[PDB]
């Protein structure tokens, strides 16, 4: 018998790195 | 017959860098 | 037959966590 077909696609990666700081607040 | 399907593929790469955070608070009265 | 080869690489993961809040705004 011939080799079977390829397996299913792998699972998604894990989540990425955390983002950078947000914008400064407005003036007081 | 043909053999069974192979094992699942490799896990994908990690996602992208996260978005910038929300804004800071207002500055002080000085 | 013998098992098939591994499947294709998974998709990329989700975006990382948001960054922290920005710093305070300028002094009044």
């Amino acid at each position: 018998g011939p080799p079977g077909p390829p397996g299913e696609r792998g699972p998604p990666g894990g989540v990425g790195f955390p983002g950078p700081p947000g914008p400064p607040g407005p003036p007081g």
